[PDB]
């Protein structure tokens, strides 16, 4: 396409479009206009111009397609709409992808829509890091404030600068740094920003590019390295390539020139030598041209890929249906396409019974919900070789009967064609065919004919607790005569009313103070009761610039009160008066002025109940221990200090916690900041201070009482995670309790509100109760007799389906044994049954493997869908290792680095080392031998993400993930309340990790923080294979928990790989 046709198209797109917007939460869809930014590079949906409501960051848009084939549109409202019309964009951080559904008016509008959508994308991804910059800082702009303006105030500047995590040293600084940047006058236009931002982490780090200078060697930077801006020269540049970065492509000045001219961006730079400024150097130095990660292994090696299937490591996953737990999550095709585009190569398909007729699929005995065949069938289809054109293979695990299979196997051949395979590549071929030459081709993994060609309870219940005094909905199991279930599933009263505030000095003051740290306006209001005039409120109005104050009249008129200011504006409610005054002025004698600010007391948690206006350290912690229950929490004024204090058990522990007080903001340990007490309270109601427990239960004497009638809570009580292994519901089992000792009793009607409920009565009469109550009837019944039972041709697998299995055989009949490998079987393992085989014997299974498929997925006891550790399966070479995709762990970023190689196809080959037969997987401590060391030394870092409200504190762990012995980690300094721009200390030397198997380890690096209590949280990580490693100053690209980039998120590390001679 002409360039003036992509043009016009992003014109169009910049115009925007009123386009119909579907989403699960309304039923009705939406007609919001729709619009790219280029300047944020955001399409947002939103209906005035003024202010955007949408948000979608254009980079983190993961995959576009056209149709109706998203789980939006599915409200049968898009029937009027053509499919051609209608398109949906899949975009996040996350494995459920957050789904934008759009249908427009035009079938011509859609295809403009769609094809200038690609060109903005391949652009974005194909933007240099300066132009990201700007972006960025134009969102961070146009979050300040909705109307899109292109200038920030001192104020506003101060609001935005936590939320990009830095922190202001002394608030008087940053009126320096003002004036050095020219910006005056509490302005900044964008450019202003830009230079200021520049100047500033820039100041902050500099002492990094000191260490590029470091000493004798080539002196690449002079020592020109002052806050004054200074450039760097092409041949400069081309040495420091040549010489620190060892870049073969740089030997050229040419490639070097295009790297300049691609990097700044900038028109005016059309001058013979592209100067990089020492500023545009450190943005470089983080940038991602410097990735630690070698290009050339994004390319498809396609000499590797000649090798026979059974010398690759195989992107497999585990019950991928599955976006959560195991027992609960919802379960959607898109985890089956985020998957695959993802670059796996094997998912499972836990096929069960359809209701009619039609097999779906849903983890066994949990409540994970279904999704119909055939739809799974078409999106494997669809979605199967569009990022990667080699083989997948459909690991199945049958559980329905023959007619079913007999049409799961009829849609699989009318859905997938040719597509499908259907017969051996090679007949005469003893050994599995290439991947390259299985290239487009679908392999099914199925129980097929036999040798001669013949072949608990769980639920969402309620649970009633005394304490609580409401139902809990908790997901239960049983298992060995237990039970276990999991946590939890799920005037006077307002703002402007003051009443006992001492003095119209006091409540002037409250105010003036409010305004002059924050949001001065003109007659801007607060309710206050006179101390003066008898039983009349008052509304004490600061006045454009000045504190004013005015009595709240009042007369009795028709039976009620009638308060009034003037005697001319007179209501009943305190807000009809102050919304009518806000709108439109009040007109006095002197002047014509509205109301802005309510402002809570001083001590407005004197009126929750969950507040202590002065309890001693001891008696907090009396209380405390009176209440075993996790998530209770109270507040205390400190005797003897203005510092308040909270006080929460946590892991049966009572812990105190100090906030102390900076102007009217209450400030928690050292970086988070809230206006209020119940602020504080409500925010951390819903997310996390200690671990994961979050403060869900407040500590009322009037509640006290109830929790010293009733004491008793079972709960869980390395042993606990061994307890933990054993029951049903792994890590997720809050509480578990033996079902012999409780002689249960079905409820007649129940008790305590409910429907259904049946009663435990413990065969010891004084142990209390506990109610669970189910949602049917019939349901209830089956639980009941449940803890009953506690107190006392072809023969399953359809002809078809069999026939089209052609390879990875599953066969159990040579069992523990591996004798005899032949290239047809495939063998399943459990973690647990493969890490006995490999302690066992380790080189027989990998001569197994060289012959045969070998699949190992995680045990059942892993219900919390984590990930164990592959690295020893690989080191085997067990080529198909399952993990779940949906989950985070340390294992899966390994799985992440490992086959993101070879450019995603999900085809790792093995070296030939360890295919030959000399060689032994694992090495003894005589045999093990150093063969490469590496020198890392970490220098700073950029965008470190914020987790929560508190500023991060972070510190950065640089360790190999690999076997036993390749395990090796390093800490570093923590750097206080700078996560933008954190220097590491300077000082500090580089460790050196010994690597005995380059060929499969891996370098590590995340980023920490130190929470108020000193514990590490998970921020970043970014895993590389240690083959990709480059050597030099490089900066690796920080990404999320689910490895996907987080914007301007890098880590600049010195990295040298010696290889031992």
């Amino acid at each position: 396409l002409a360039e003036y046709e992509k043009s016009q198209i992003k014109r169009a797109l910049e115009l925007g479009t009123v386009m119909t917007v579907f989403s699960f939460r309304k039923s009705t869809p939406e007609r919001r206009t729709v619009q790219v930014i280029m300047e944020t590079r955001q399409v947002a949906w939103s209906k005035t111009a003024d202010k955007i409501e949408g948000f979608l960051d254009i980079m983190e848009i993961k995959e576009i397609r056209p149709g109706k084939n998203s789980k939006d549109f599915e409200r049968a409202k898009a029937v009027r709409q053509k499919e051609d019309c209608c398109f949906t964009i899949l975009y996040g951080t996350q494995f459920v992808l957050s789904t934008l559904s759009l249908a427009a008016d035009s079938k011509e509008d859609a295809v403009n829509w769609l094809s200038g959508l690609k060109i903005l994308h391949q652009e974005a991804m194909n933007a240099s890091t300066p132009t990201i910059i700007e972006s960025w800082l134009r969102k961070q702009i146009y979050s300040v404030d909705q109307t899109r303006r292109n200038s920030i105030s001192l104020r506003e500047l101060k609001t935005i600068l936590p939320l990009i995590n830095f922190k202001v040293s002394s608030a008087k600084f940053l009126k320096d740094k003002f004036v050095e940047i020219g910006a005056h006058k509490d302005e900044l236009s964008f450019e202003q920003f830009h230079l200021f931002y520049k100047k500033l982490m820039f100041e902050q780090q500099k002492s990094i590019l000191d260490e590029f200078k470091k000493d004798s060697s080539v002196f690449i930077l002079g020592n020109t390295d002052r806050p004054d801006a200074s450039a760097v020269y092409l041949h400069d540049f081309q040495r420091f390539l040549i010489h620190e970065q060892q870049e073969h492509w740089a030997q050229d000045l040419n490639k070097v020139r295009e790297r300049m001219t691609k990097f700044i961006d900038d028109t005016m730079r059309e001058t013979a030598e592209p100067f990089l400024f020492v500023d545009e150097f450190l943005t470089y130095l983080f940038s991602r041209e410097n990735s630690i990660w070698d290009e050339k292994y994004d390319a498809v090696d396609m000499q590797d890929m000649n090798n026979p299937l059974s010398h690759y490591w195989i992107s497999s996953s585990h019950n991928t249906y599955l976006t959560g737990d195991q027992l609960r999550s919802e379960s959607s095709p898109e985890a089956y396409i985020r998957c695959l585009r993802m670059g796996c190569r094997c998912i499972e398909l836990d096929c069960w019974d359809g209701p009619d007729g039609k097999p779906v699929i849903y983890h066994g005995w949990t409540r994970t919900t279904k999704i119909k065949f055939d739809d799974v069938v078409q999106a494997i289809k669809d979605h199967a070789f569009v990022t990667s054109s080699f083989p997948v293979i459909l690991s199945i695990e049958e559980h329905c009967s023959v007619e079913q299979q007999r049409h799961m196997a009829k849609a699989f051949k009318e859905v997938f064609g040719d597509l499908l395979l259907t017969k051996p590549t090679e007949a005469s071929a003893d050994q599995l065919p290439s991947p390259s030459q299985l290239r487009e081709k679908i392999i099914i993994k199925h129980k097929k004919l036999g040798p001669r060609g013949d072949v608990k309870q769980q639920g969402e219940l309620y649970m009633w607790d005394s304490i609580d005094q409401k139902w809990t909905r908790h997901y239960c199991a049983i298992a060995d005569a237990k039970l276990s279930f999991s946590d939890d599933i799920e005037h006077f009263g307002e703002k402007w009313f003051h009443k006992k505030v001492e003095k119209r000095t006091s409540a002037e003051k409250l105010l003036q103070e409010y305004c002059m740290e924050t949001g001065g306006k003109d007659g801007t209001f607060l309710v206050r009761e006179s101390e003066t005039f008898p039983n009349d409120y008052t509304l004490s109005f600061w006045r454009s610039g000045r504190v004013q104050h005015c009595r709240i009249r009042s007369t009795m008129e028709g039976g009620t009160l009638k308060y009034y200011l003037t005697d001319n504006l007179t209501f009943s409610s305190i807000y009809a008066l102050i919304q009518h005054y806000r709108e439109t002025h009040l007109r006095c004698a002197e002047f014509e002025l509205r109301l802005t600010d309510p402002v809570p007391n001083p001590n407005p948690h004197e009126s929750k109940p969950w507040y202590y206006d002065s309890l001693s350290r001891g008696e907090a912690e009396d209380m405390l221990m009176r209440i075993p229950r996790d998530g209770a929490f109270l507040i205390r004024k400190r005797e003897g200090s203005d510092s308040y204090a909270i006080t929460f058990r946590a892991r049966g522990k009572v812990k105190h916690c100090r906030i102390n007080r900076d102007g009217r903001h209450f400030v928690l340990g050292t970086s988070a900041y809230f206006e209020s007490l119940v602020e504080l309270v409500s925010y951390y109601e819903k997310h996390s201070l200690y671990r994961k427990m979050r403060l869900r239960y407040p500590v009322t004497p009037e509640l006290l009482e109830r929790y010293n009638m009733e004491r008793d809570i079972n709960s869980l009580y390395e042993l606990e995670k061994q307890i933990i292994e054993d029951n049903p519901l792994g890590s997720l089992c809050r509480g578990i309790l033996d079902l012999n000792t409780y002689n249960v009793v079905k409820a007649p009607q129940g008790k305590n509100q409910k429907s259904f409920v049946f009663i435990l009565e413990p065969k010891q009469q004084g142990d209390p109760p506990v109610e669970f109550a189910t949602d049917r009837v019939e349901e209830l019944f089956e639980w009941f007799q449940s803890i009953r039972e506690i107190t006392w041709k072809n023969q399953s697998i359809a002809i078809e389906l069999s026939d089209l299995v052609v390879y990875c055989k599953p066969t159990s009949k040579t069992k523990d044994n591996l004798e005899n490998p032949d290239f047809r079987e495939i063998r399943s393992f459990v973690e647990t049954k493969a890490d006995s085989i490999i302690r066992q014997k380790p080189v027989d299974l990998l001569k197994y493997n060289q012959k045969g498929l070998t699949r190992v997925y995680p045990k059942g006891q892993r219900v919390d869908s984590s990930n164990y550790d592959p690295f020893r399966l690989w080191l085997c070479g067990s080529q198909m290792v399952a993990l779940n995709f949906q989950t985070a762990d340390k294992y899966m970023q390994m799985n992440h680095a490992l086959f993101s190689l070879n450019g995603r196809t999900g085809y790792v080959l093995q070296p030939e080392s360890m295919r030959t037969e000399k060689y032994d997987p694992m090495p003894p401590e005589s045999q093990r031998k150093i063969l490469m060391t590496l020198t890392v030394k970490v220098l700073g870092a950029r965008h470190l993400p914020k987790l929560g409200r508190s500023i991060a504190c972070p510190f950065v762990e640089v360790e190999i993930c690999g076997a036993e012995y390749d395990n090796n980690k390093f800490k570093t300094t923590v750097v206080n309340d700078n996560g933008l721009s954190p220097i590491w200390a300077p000082t500090q030397e580089k460790v050196t990790f010994e690597i005995y198997d380059p060929n499969l380890a891996f370098l590590r690096f995340v980023v920490y923080e130190e929470d108020m209590f000193s514990d590490p949280n998970f921020l970043a990580h970014a895993t590389y294979p240690i083959k990709a490693v480059k050597s030099g100053f490089r900066s690796v690209p920080l990404k999320n928990g689910y490895s996907e980039d987080i914007e301007l998120a890098s880590l600049l590390v010195f990295c040298e790989m010696r290889p031992v001679l």
